[PDB]
C-alpha cells in the first residue's frame, strides 16, 4: 500500500526523510531547501517557486503571466515557519484523500514506482548514467553552514509552493540540452508548484448555481483534484510519454478572437471529458506511435545495458527488473526483452484515458467545470481543510453529515459560505482587450470573454497522404476512451517489484536549462468601430455612483448617456418599468413591471413551426448583435433565411484534404496476399471515413461550439442585467417616498428578486435548448456534408483502383476475378453514418446529437419558401433554385406552372447528404390546386397524362405526373423497373373537395411500401418490394410536360422533401400546420377578401344556393342547376349561381378597394340586385328559436341588425366559416347565426315545404359539440370567379 509520513516543519533534519535539498534549478548553487520525504520518492519543500522569476514579480503588478486566468498575487504567502507548517499539514491531508480511494492510490502507486530511466537520449545504449540533473538531486549531510558533505538520492516528484501567482498550478519538467528525458520515454524529476489554499471557480454553463443571480453563484474545487490533475502530469513526464505533437493553437487575426498558448494534445487528455474529441484521430495515432517508438528505445537500452559509469554500487539487475515491470515489457526464459503490443496498448490507455481529471472527479463525487474550454473566474480562498467541520479526507466538502454530499452542495459557493472567503480584486491580475473607436470612448473585455477559435493550422493533414495496402495492413483506431473500472479491479497494473533504494552518488554535473518567466501587459488596446456583442452587453451596464437610470430601446443614447440602459425587451416593457407612480399605486406596479419581465423573458419559447422551427429566441439578435448584424431587421425572418450561421461572430475556414491515395501492392502467382491486399483497402477505406469525421468533430468543438458557447453565456449575461436595471429602478422609485408612506407599501425584494431570478431561469433552459440545436445543425448541414463530399470522391478513385488491380491480375484470381468484382462495388456503396458517440463519450454532446436526430424537422433536405419575389431552399442544404420567367409566384408561397417552355423551375440538390440509404427512405409534401377539365376537351383530359415535376440521374428516380382527375407517384429503380401509386378523384360528384381546390398531398417511401396521403388521410398504397435502389438526388425538374392543351396550368405550395418516411402521426400534424391562418378561407381555399365578388354556398345544402325571392325581401332556397351536355365521364352542379354577394369591412373607413377578412372581423353581408347593392338584415325584435333574414337596399334602421361577425369555430381545417349577428360588438348578447331552416305552406292553391336564408339561435349550440359537425346548416363557404372552374 501506499504509506504518507507524518512530521512537522520544525522537526531535525535527519538526512534521510527530512534533508537539506540541493534542487535541481538550483545549477548545483545557492542555498539549500529544508524537504520534507511525504511518500517514497516524492517531496514536500514548503516554499515558493522563485526559479525563473524575479522577487518583484511576487507583488501584483499591470501586467500577468497568463493571458488566460484571473491572477491572484499575495507575496506573504508561506514567509512564516508557521505558514510552512500549515502547508506540510495541509499536503499531508491531501494526500491522505487521495489515497482513500483505490484510484486515486494507485495513481500514486504508478508515480511513486515510476522511476526515471537512469540517464537520457546522450547516454550511450549499453550505460546507465546516475550523473544528470533529471535522475539525480543532492542533500546536504554536513553540518550547518558548511556545503562540506553532499550525499545524492533518487527522486520521482519534488513539490513547491505557489510561485507569483497562487492559483496557477503547474508540473515542470527538467529539459537538459534542449531536450526533455520526460518526453522521449526515459522520464526524469517531476517538479510543481501548487497551492492548496486559493482555489479556482467554474459554474456549469448549461444549468444554474444553486438557480441563483442574485445570490453567490458556481462551485469551487476541492484542492484534492487540482492536486491529482498535476499529479497525472507528473504520471506522464514519470514514464517518459509527455509527448509534444500538434498543438491547437488559437486564431487571433480578428480582435474578437480570444489569446491563449498553444495547447498540446496531453493537457486535453488529461483534463478528459471532450477535450480530447478536440485532438483528431489523425494526430491520436501520432501521438501514439511517437510514444511507442519511445519505448523500442527503452526496451532496447534493457537488451544492452551493462554498466553504470556514476555508481559502481548500482545494481544492474535489480533496475533492468523494475524497468521491465515498469513499462510492462516482457521477458522470454533468457532474458530478451520485446514489446509486447497488448500489454503495451492497455498501459498507454490507462495512462492518457484512464486517469483523467474527469474520471478522477466522477469517482470521487467531486465537482469540476465541464470542458477546457471554459471562462474562469476569480479564485477563492479556503477558510481552513485542516478542519474537519469543512473539509474531511473522505468527502472533502460534500460531506453527508451536513446535507452537503447530495448535488455538490458542499462546493456550492451560494451555500457552503463558512468554507471560503472572495479575494481582494486589488490583488488581481486579468488580461484585459481595450476596444477603442476612432475618436474616443473605451471599453475593457477580459480577454476571457472573447470567442476562442481553433486556427486551421490546429488540425493534422495525414489523411491527404498516401497508404501502401498489403496483405498485412491493418486497421488503427486509438479508443480515446477507457474502462475506469478494470483499472481500478486491475490485478497487474501496480508493480510488485521491490523499489531501489534512493541513496546513490551525488550529482557532479548540474547542468540544466531554467526557464525564464516575465509579466507581459494585462491590457491590450485594439481599434475597432464595431459595435458587436461585447459593446450591446455594455450598454446594459451603468456606473456604480449612479443609481436614477432609465431603460432605452436605443442602442446609441445607452452607450451615450450614463442615466440610460440598453433593453432589448419589448416596447411596451420599457415604458412601464420607466413609469412613476403614486405611493398608493407603487405595490400594483411592482406586481405589474415584474409579472411583465417574466413573460418577457419568456418568449424564449416561441415556436415557429410554419417556417419549420419549433424554436426560436426572438430577442436574442436585440440582446447582443452577435454575427452578421443581428441586431437589425427581424431576426426569425433573418433565421428562417440563413440559420445558425447568422449567429456565428466568425465562419471558420475548414480543413478537408482530398484523402490521399492508396498503394496496393501486387503478389504474382498468389490468391492470398492477393485477396488480402483487396479486403484490408476495403476497411482501410472505412478508416479513412471514421478519421475524416474526427477530424470534422475536432475541428466543431474547437471553432463553432465554443462560440456558441459564448453566445450562451453572453444570453446568460444580457438577461442579468437587465434584471439589475430592473432592480435598480424600483430601488430608486421606492425610496424616493419618504419613510412613513413606505411604511404602508407592502413590497418584498428578495420575492422580486425571486420572481426575477425565476424567469431568468426559465428563459436561460429555453436559450441553451435553442442554442445547442444551432449548434448540432450547423456540424450537420455545414460541416459533415463538405466531408462526405470529399470522402465521396476518395471512395470513386479507390474504386477503379481496386477494379483496375481486381484485373491486373485477373489471373492469380482465376474463378473469382468477378465474384470480388462486385465484392468491391458492394463495400463501397454503402457509406458509413456519421454517429457523434464514436468520436466522444461527453454526456451532453450525446444528447445534442440525439435530440437534433429525434426532431423529424431536421430530416428535411428540401424546403422551397418565397423570399423578395423568387423561391429559394431553406432546409440549410444550400440546394440551388433557378425560377424561370414562366413561373408565376406570390407572397402566400403559390406558384403557377403554366404551358409555356420558360414556365419551369430547376432544382440541384445537394449530392452530399446520406440520400440512398439503399432501399428507399424518404418523403415528399406539398399543395396542389388542379383546375376543373373544360367539358368540351374530357377526351384529352382523362387520356393525356403529363408530367409536373421530374427528378432523374441516370435513368433512375422519380416523378410526378397528372392524368387528368388523377396525380401518379413513379419510381424507376437502376434497373429500369418501374412502379406506382397514384389518387384520382371522383368527378361525377355535384360538389367535389378536390376539383380546382387547394389540397395537401403527401408521400411516403420505405423499403415495402410507396403510401399516398391527401388532407392527412392515407388514400393509396403500392407494394414496392421489387424496386431496387433509386436515385433520388438528381435535378429537379418543375415544368408541365406532355401532350397539354394551351390552358393547362397547376398551382403549387410548400414543396419540401424528407430523407425519412412521414408517420401518418407527422403528415397530420403538417397538414395541421400549413393550414392554419388567422384569416378565413374562400371556396378554393384562398384567402377570402373584401370588396370581392362572391356566390354562396352552403355545406349542409350542397345543391342549394340563396336567391332574392321576386315578390319579399327574403332569400328562397333554390336547387343548383347541373351538368347540362352528356358526357357519361362527368358531372357536377353549378357553383356561379344565386346573388352575389360581396363582403363590406365595418371599422376604419380607409374606403372600399380590397383586403383580408380576418376571424372575429365585423361585416356587413351585401349583395347586388341589379344596379344597387342592398344588405343582409334581422329583424331586432323576434321570439322564436329562428327567423326569415331581411334583404334590401342599404340603410340605418332602429329594428334591425345589420352588423356581421365572421366566426371559425372548427379547430379542424376547413374552407367552411359562420356568421354571427349579436347585439353589438361589445355586447355578448347572441342574436344567432345565419343558415337555412324549412318552413310549411299551405296557400289557397300551393301546399309545400321551403327552405328559406334564415338566421337561428339553435346553431349556437350545436357548433360547440365536438367534433365539430361540418355538416351544420350554418356553415358557409364564398365561392369567386375562378379560371380554374368553367361551366
Ligand atoms: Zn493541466
Ligand atoms: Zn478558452
Amino acid at each position: 500500500p501506499v504509506t504518507i509520513n507524518n512530521f512537522n516543519y520544525n522537526d531535525p533534519i535527519d538526512n534521510n526523510n527530512i534533508i537539506m535539498m540541493e534542487p535541481p534549478f538550483a545549477r548545483g548553487t545557492g542555498r539549500y531547501y529544508k524537504a520534507f520525504k511525504i511518500t517514497d520518492r516524492i517531496w514536500i519543500i514548503p516554499e515558493r517557486y522563485t526559479f525563473g522569476y524575479k522577487p518583484e514579480d511576487f507583488n501584483k503588478s499591470s501586467g500577468i503571466f497568463n493571458r488566460d486566468v484571473c491572477e491572484y498575487y499575495d507575496p506573504d504567502y508561506l514567509n512564516t515557519n508557521d505558514k510552512k507548517n500549515i502547508f506540510l499539514q495541509t499536503m499531508i491531508k491531501l494526500f491522505n484523500r487521495i489515497k482513500s480511494k483505490p484510484l486515486g492510490e494507485k495513481l500514486l502507486e504508478m508515480i511513486i514506482n515510476g522511476i526515471p530511466y537512469l540517464g537520457d537520449r546522450r547516454v550511450p545504449l549499453e550505460e546507465f548514467n546516475t550523473n544528470i540533473a533529471s535522475v539525480t538531486v543532492n542533500k546536504l549531510i554536513s553540518n550547518p553552514g558548511e556545503v562540506e558533505r553532499k550525499k545524492g538520492i533518487f527522486a520521482n516528484l519534488i513539490i513547491f509552493g505557489p510561485g507569483p501567482v497562487l492559483n496557477e498550478n503547474e508540473t515542470i519538467d527538467i529539459g537538459i540540452q534542449n531536450h526533455f528525458a520526460s518526453r522521449e520515454g526515459f522520464g526524469g524529476i517531476m517538479q510543481m508548484k501548487f497551492c492548496p489554499e486559493y482555489v479556482s471557480v467554474f459554474n456549469n454553463v448549461q444549468e444554474n448555481k444553486g438557480a441563483s443571480i442574485f445570490n453567490r453563484r458556481g462551485y469551487f474545487s476541492d484542492p484534492a483534484l487540482i492536486l491529482m490533475h498535476e499529479l497525472i502530469h507528473v504520471l506522464h513526464g514519470l514514464y517518459g510519454i509527455k509527448v509534444d505533437d500538434l498543438p491547437i493553437v488559437p486564431n487571433e487575426k480578428k480582435f474578437f478572437m480570444q489569446s491563449t498558448d498553444a495547447i498540446q494534445a496531453e493537457e486535453l487528455y488529461t483534463f478528459g471529458g471532450q477535450d480530447p474529441s478536440i485532438i483528431t484521430p489523425s494526430t491520436d495515432k501520432s501521438i501514439y506511435d511517437k510514444v511507442l517508438q519511445n519505448f523500442r528505445g527503452i526496451v532496447d537500452r534493457l537488451n544492452k545495458v551493462l554498466v553504470c559509469i556514476s555508481d559502481p554500487n548500482i545494481n544492474i539487475n535489480i533496475y533492468k527488473n523494475k524497468f521491465k515491470d515498469k513499462y510492462k515489457f516482457v521477458e522470454d526464459s533468457e532474458g530478451k526483452y520485446s514489446i509486447d503490443v497488448e500489454s503495451f496498448d492497455k498501459l498507454y490507455k490507462s495512462l492518457m484515458f484512464g486517469f483523467t481529471e474527469t474520471n478522477i472527479a466522477e469517482n470521487y463525487k467531486i465537482k469540476t467545470r465541464a470542458s477546457y474550454f471554459s471562462d474562469s473566474l476569480p479564485p477563492v480562498k479556503i477558510k481552513n481543510l485542516l478542519d474537519n467541520e469543512i473539509y474531511t479526507i473522505e468527502e472533502g466538502f460534500n460531506i453527508s453529515d451536513k446535507d452537503m454530499e447530495k448535488e455538490y452542495r458542499g462546493q456550492n459557493k451560494a451555500i457552503n459560505k463558512q468554507a471560503y472567503e472572495e479575494i481582494s480584486k486589488e490583488h488581481l491580475a486579468v488580461y484585459k482587450i481595450q476596444m477603442c473607436k476612432s475618436v474616443g470612448i473605451c471599453i475593457d473585455v477580459d480577454n476571457e470573454d472573447l470567442f476562442f477559435i481553433a486556427d486551421k493550422n490546429s488540425f493534422s493533414d495525414d489523411l491527404s497522404k498516401n497508404e501502401r495496402i498489403e496483405y498485412n495492413t491493418q486497421s488503427n483506431y486509438i479508443e480515446n476512451d477507457f474502462p475506469i473500472n478494470e483499472l481500478i479491479l486491475d490485478t497487474d497494473l501496480i508493480s510488485k517489484i521491490e523499489l531501489p533504494s534512493e541513496n546513490t552518488e551525488s550529482l557532479t554535473d548540474f547542468n540544466v536549462d531554467v526557464p525564464v518567466y516575465e509579466k507581459q501587459p494585462a491590457i491590450k488596446k485594439i481599434f475597432t468601430d464595431e459595435n458587436t456583442i461585447f459593446q450591446y452587453l455594455y450598454s446594459q451596464t451603468f456606473p456604480l455612483d449612479i443609481r436614477d437610470i432609465s431603460l432605452t430601446s436605443s442602442f446609441d443614447d445607452a452607450l451615450l448617456f450614463s442615466n440610460k440602459v440598453y433593453s432589448f425587451f419589448s416596447m411596451d416593457y420599457i415604458k412601464t418599468a420607466n413609469k412613476v407612480v403614486e405611493a398608493g399605486l407603487f405595490a400594483g406596479w411592482v406586481k405589474q413591471i415584474v409579472n411583465d419581465f417574466v413573460i418577457e423573458a419568456n418568449k424564449s419559447n416561441t415556436m415557429d413551426k410554419i417556417a419549420d422551427i419549433s424554436l426560436i429566441v426572438p430577442y436574442i439578435g436585440l440582446a447582443l448583435n452577435v454575427g452578421n448584424e443581428t441586431a437589425k431587421g427581424n431576426f426569425e425572418n433573418a433565421f428562417e433565411i440563413a440559420g445558425a450561421s447568422i449567429l456565428l461572430e466568425f465562419i471558420p475556414e475548414l480543413l478537408i484534404p482530398v484523402v490521399g491515395a492508396f498503394l496496393l501492392e501486387s503478389y504474382i502467382d498468389n490468391k492470398n496476399k492477393i485477396i488480402k491486399t483487396i479486403d484490408n483497402a476495403l476497411t482501410k477505406r472505412n478508416e479513412k471515413w471514421s478519421d475524416m469525421y474526427g477530424l470534422i468533430v475536432a475541428q466543431w468543438l474547437s471553432t463553432v461550439n465554443t462560440q456558441f458557447y459564448t453566445i450562451k453565456e453572453g444570453m446568460y449575461k444580457a438577461l442579468n442585467y437587465q434584471a439589475q436595471a430592473l432592480e435598480e429602478i424600483i430601488k430608486y422609485r421606492y425610496n424616493i417616498y419618504s419613510e412613513k408612506e413606505k411604511s404602508n407599501i407592502n413590497i418584498d425584494f428578495n420575492d422580486i428578486n425571486s420572481k426575477l431570478n425565476e424567469g431568468i431561469n426559465q428563459a436561460i433552459d429555453n436559450i441553451n435548448n435553442f442554442i445547442n440545436g444551432c449548434s448540432v445543425s450547423y456540424l450537420m448541414k455545414k460541416m459533415i456534408p463538405l466531408a462526405v463530399e470529399k470522402l465521396l470522391d476518395f471512395d470513386n478513385t479507390l474504386k477503379k483502383n481496386l477494379l483496375n488491380y481486381i484485373d491486373e491480375n485477373k489471373l492469380y484470381l482465376i474463378g473469382s476475378a468477378e465474384y470480388e468484382k462486385s465484392k468491391v462495388n458492394k463495400y463501397l456503396k454503402t457509406i458509413m453514418p456519421f454517429d457523434l458517440s464514436i468520436y466522444t463519450n461527453d454526456t451532453i454532446l450525446i444528447e445534442m446529437f440525439n435530440k437534433y436526430n429525434s426532431e423529424i424537422l431536421n430530416n428535411i433536405i428540401l424546403n422551397l419558401r418565397y423570399k423578395d419575389n423568387n423561391l429559394i431552399d431553406l432546409s440549410g442544404y444550400g440546394a440551388k433554385v433557378e425560377v424561370y420567367d414562366g413561373v408565376e409566384l406570390n407572397d402566400k408561397n403559390q406558384f403557377k406552372l403554366t404551358s409555356s417552355a420558360n414556365s419551369k423551375i430547376r432544382v440541384t440538390q445537394n449530392q452530399n447528404i446520406i440520400f440512398n440509404s439503399v432501399f428507399l427512405d424518404f418523403s415528399v409534401s406539398f399543395w396542389i390546386r388542379i383546375p376543373k377539365y373544360k367539358n368540351d376537351g374530357i377526351q384529352n383530359y382523362i387520356h393525356n397524362e403529363y408530367t409536373i415535376i421530374n427528378c432523374m440521374k441516370n435513368n433512375s428516380g422519380w416523378k410526378i405526373s397528372i392524368r387528368g382527375n388523377r396525380i401518379i407517384w413513379t419510381l424507376i429503380d437502376i434497373n429500369g423497373k418501374t412502379k406506382s401509386v397514384f389518387f384520382e378523384y371522383n368527378i361525377r360528384e355535384d360538389i367535389s373537395e378536390y376539383i380546382n381546390r387547394w389540397f395537401f398531398v403527401t408521400i411516403t417511401n420505405n423499403l415495402n411500401n410507396a403510401k399516398i396521403y391527401i388532407n392527412g388521410k392515407l388514400e393509396s398504397n403500392t407494394d414496392i418490394k421489387d424496386i431496387r435502389e433509386v436515385i433520388a438526388n438528381g435535378e429537379i425538374i418543375f415544368k408541365l410536360d406532355g401532350d397539354i392543351d394551351r390552358t393547362q396550368f397547376i398551382w403549387m405550395k410548400y414543396f419540401s422533401i424528407f430523407n425519412t418516411e412521414l408517420s401518418q402521426s407527422n403528415i397530420e400534424e403538417r397538414y395541421k400546420i400549413q393550414s392554419y391562418s388567422e384569416y378565413l378561407k374562400d371556396f378554393w381555399g384562398n384567402p377570402l377578401m373584401y370588396n370581392k365578388e362572391y356566390y354562396m354556398f352552403n355545406a349542409g345544402n350542397k345543391n342549394s344556393y340563396i336567391k332574392l325571392k321576386k315578390d319579399s325581401p327574403v332569400g328562397e332556397i333554390l336547387t343548383r342547376s347541373k351538368y347540362n351536355q352528356n358526357s357519361k365521364y362527368i358531372n357536377y352542379r353549378d357553383l356561379y349561381i344565386g346573388e352575389k354577394f360581396i363582403i363590406r369591412r365595418k371599422s376604419n373607413s380607409q374606403s372600399i378597394n380590397d383586403d383580408i377578412v380576418r376571424k372575429e372581423d365585423y361585416i356587413y353581408l351585401d349583395f347586388f340586385n341589379l344596379n344597387q347593392e342592398w344588405r343582409v338584415y334581422t329583424y331586432k325584435y323576434f321570439k322564436k328559436e329562428e327567423e326569415k333574414l331581411f334583404l334590401a337596399p342599404i340603410s340605418d334602421s332602429d329594428e334591425f341588425y345589420n352588423t356581421i361577425q365572421i366566426k371559425e369555430y372548427d379547430e379542424q381545417p376547413t374552407y367552411s366559416c359562420q356568421l354571427l349577428f349579436k347585439k353589438d360588438e361589445e355586447s355578448t348578447d347572441e342574436i344567432g347565426l345565419i343558415g337555412i331552416h324549412r318552413f310549411y305552406e299551405s296557400g289557397i292553391v300551393f301546399e309545400e315545404y321551403k327552405d328559406y336564408f334564415c338566421i337561428s339561435k339553435w346553431y349556437l349550440k350545436e357548433v360547440k359539440r365536438k367534433p365539430y359537425n361540418l355538416k351544420l346548416g350554418c356553415n358557409w363557404q364564398f365561392i369567386p370567379k375562378d379560371e380554374g372552374w368553367t361551366e
